[PDB]
């Protein structure tokens, strides 16, 4: 068995028009196991996901807060999920490992489910420093968690030279990556902990790809940008089965 | 997303017969989503659906406990859920605010999930006071619990006037209703208790009305009284998808 | 109405190619209600079952742990659940109640979900002392535990003469002895524990005499010997729906 699934969209384009129709397409489609279904956006999006969006399996998400002023606007809005931490947050806009870390322990406590984002650049990878730098990353948001705080926490592993670029990792490889941080959360946090933690892999899935990267043993579900804009993330749903 | 809705039946007369029959085709139907289904009648049925009611879905419940010794003798016999404070309990045999709330409160302690009912009169409602009646009767039931408590809570609300009358609230009534209710309980109880109550409707739902009701973002389900004795109740549940 | 069921297989013989053939017959079995399943083996087949068992509604089990070298080692292979008190282990191998009491407690220790397994022997049923015998059992067990600890403990109630020899409980008997475990757990832990607490049968359960087992009251699924190593399970666990 694992966790339950995340299918997680991450909308960072799109016209209005174009995704009240997926918001549509979303609320009419039967999803007839357990997932939690994300649909995370900026201001643009979110007061039409908060009414329109219907489907039981859904939820809204805010991409990203700035500060505590924002946090708690969000939270008041009606949003409960948020991501921190992702890719250009840290390497176009310099959010430190540490910096990340506190924004997601001030999320948990105010109450959200956080979708905290870690991954390695292009030359780390080649380099054959991800493990490292992924493990930091992660210590370094673990620091800030109580063992309790960890049920609220979900992580999405991204390589940052898979976002958006249509390289996605192989199935061998995301299990890999997965495997690593599963080994590293048991070690240092409890078995406990990492059975519950769902680990989410990003970076160019679609949904071709998506059911064979689902069936690797430590891959909890996915976040979405390209496809998530397309009616194929309803495949993409469908592969978490 | 809302929490698991409840689809509650209300049984208050009739046959035997025609309700062992309605107990089989409760047992015979197929329910594909989560939904937690209730039976609450008095002693004249409560035998026979806690031996014949089968479907995983459903459970049974009392209709009513006048005292502690009732309490004590329901949970003996099998039962984990009741009904208090529904509308005759407080206007034709005189149960305040604050009597109603002690007999929550006990329920709760003694392990029994209570379906805690409150809501107002014709003249109530006509004359501009829902809000402030029914936040008061909510504000008595919250002054005996603490916040962990409201796990073991749904709350009921019924307009007196919409019940067995064939007065049903509009679609937009039944949500200003409820999101009041709702902000009432997460600005003074909390937001994470807020997002997880189970708020249901009741007064004249039926099959037909119920879909356009459960589409409100803060119905969480329905407490049926005329219609949960004829077969339409299963459109009832069908309608909490 | 019940807790979640469990469909569990005791593998205890079988060849590799017989064995993996229903680890892939169970991987592409449409399950569409919610059950525990569960793979209990020995070392012959824990690699294979942790690997190739990919349905998300099963687990894999080790049959026995002989000391706490052995319970960490599982753990730290991957195996989440474990059989503890089974048959042979105490009338041929001589665990006491009080040894397998033991057992129990270590393994929820350690992070295990326990499978604990109680039954009299031919001679206790026809002599009329299966209450005295398998109360004394559980009793143990209880003494060894704290309350939390029942979320993570199953019962299994198998008559050891029913076990491999054909000879399976009438339905009515089977819910007698569930129902009397019941009423202890309900008595001497809490009507709370008692609710949430799986009673599994076994002893001969097979394709055909499940459905009817199943649907007494007290039955919370299966611990299945010969007819797991057939397709058959199947129907077994179509059989808790
Ligand atoms: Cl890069
Ligand atoms: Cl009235
Ligand atoms: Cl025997």
């Amino acid at each position: 068995s694992k966790p339950q699934p995340i299918a997680a969209a991450n909308w960072k384009s799109g016209s209005p028009d174009s995704l009240s129709e997926l918001i549509d397409l979303f609320n009419s489609t039967s999803i007839n196991h357990d997932v939690q279904c994300v649909v995370a956006s900026t201001f643009v999006h979110l007061a039409m996901t908060k009414e329109r969006l219907s489907h039981p399996k859904f939820v809204i998400a805010a991409q990203n807060a700035g500060n505590a002023d924002a946090l708690a606007s969000l939270k008041d809005f009606g949003v409960n999920w948020i991501v921190l931490g992702h890719s250009e947050r840290r390497w176009y806009y310099g959010e430190t490992n540490e910096i990340v870390a506190d924004k997601v322990a001030a999320a948990v406590a105010s109450g959200f489910m956080v979708i905290a984002c870690i991954g390695e650049t292009l030359q780390e990878r080649e380099s054959g420093r991800t493990a490292v730098v992924v493990l930091t990353q992660i210590a370094a948001i673990a620091k800030k968690l109580k063992k309790a705080d960890w049920a609220k926490v979900v992580i999405a592993y991204e390589p940052v030279w898979a976002i958006g670029t249509g390289k996605v990792l192989t199935p061998q490889q995301a299990q890999e990556a997965h495997a690593l941080i599963r080994s590293w959360v048991s070690s240092k946090i409890g078995a406990d902990v990492a059975g519950e933690l769902r680990i989410l892999y990003g970076g160019s899935v679609n949904g071709k790809n998506a059911r064979t990267l689902y069936q690797q043993r430590d891959v909890n579900g996915f976040l979405v940008g390209g496809a998530s804009l397309k009616p194929e993330f309803v495949d993409i749903i469908k592969a978490t089965q």
